[PDB]
């Protein structure tokens, strides 16, 4: 959406806070021996407490408050009896609405220690990619400069991006214009950011695969080669004074 009023801004900051709070709490609770359903239950309880509702359930009838994706799963993982183990690469993606306004945020992290430092590496580089992407964000700038930054960051670190996952406009719905914020540069795209524009920016950084495929069920996205992939996602408002992240605390 385009923010035009204080009251819209306040609504967006409110639901952004809630999603960040849920995301942080779930991440903190993630340890060997907990199931992803147990983690999802944390979101259930905090969403209720803060008067928000799950965006995956509301907008998509997703079977879970949040999306929790582990190891082979990159995105859209269904919380379940799956138990977290030492070394797991976990993505927790939290999106929700309150009073008609939305936020969307996500983080990948390593549980304890993996035997393969690449899991942390893709996490490190996803964080860098996000930072580099938003350095480029102001009214009038090319949407495609976001993907350019993300892919450049990947390349600088001998990594790849997931080309067929994207960011999106967000605000009055989970997904609205601009339809796709790419993780790479499209020379032909003349779409610009504007004052007040709200975007979910979510770089996916991969150790090998450049795309995801259908996974173990109707929802999960995976890589067949079991690449390690990390996401960082925030909801961002484009302003003259710089980006405002509603989902950063
Ligand atoms: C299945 S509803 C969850 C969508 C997710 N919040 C998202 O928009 O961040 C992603 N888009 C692509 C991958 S994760
Ligand atoms: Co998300
Ligand atoms: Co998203
Ligand atoms: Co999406």
């Amino acid at each position: 959406m385009i923010v035009k009023t204080e009251e819209e801004l306040q609504a967006l900051k409110e639901i952004g806070y809630i999603c960040a709070k849920v995301r942080n709490t779930m991440q903190a609770a993630t340890k060997p021996g907990i199931t992803t359903k147990e983690l999802d239950n944390i979101a259930k309880e905090l969403f209720e407490e803060y008067g928000a509702i799950s965006a995956p359930i509301h907008d998509e009838n997703f079977p879970g408050q949040t999306c929790i994706s582990v190891n082979e799963e990159v995105a859209h993982g269904i919380p379940s009896k799956r138990v977290i183990r030492e070394g797991d690469l976990v993505n927790i993606d939290v999106s929700a609405l309150k009073n008609g306004y939305y936020a969307d945020t996500g983080i990948s992290f390593v549980v304890g220690e993996s035997d393969d430092p690449m899991k942390q590496k893709v996490c490190d580089v996803a964080t860098m990619a996000f930072e580099n992407a938003i350095a480029k964000v102001k009214p009038g700038t090319k949407l495609s400069n976001i993907g350019k930054a993300v892919h450049n960051t990947a390349r600088q670190n001998d990594l790849k991006v997931i080309k067929n996952l994207t960011g999106h406009g967000v605000g009055l719905s989970l997904h609205e214009a601009p339809a796709h914020v790419l993780n790479y540069f499209d020379p032909k795209d003349k779409t610009l950011l504007t004052e007040g524009m709200v975007l979910a920016i979510e770089p996916f950084i991969s150790s090998n695969a450049s795309f995801v495929t259908e996974g173990k069920n109707e929802w999960a996205f995976e890589t067949s080669d079991k690449s390690f992939v990390a996401q960082i996602e925030h909801t961002v408002i484009v302003t003259k004074d710089g980006p405002i992240l509603t989902t950063k605390i």
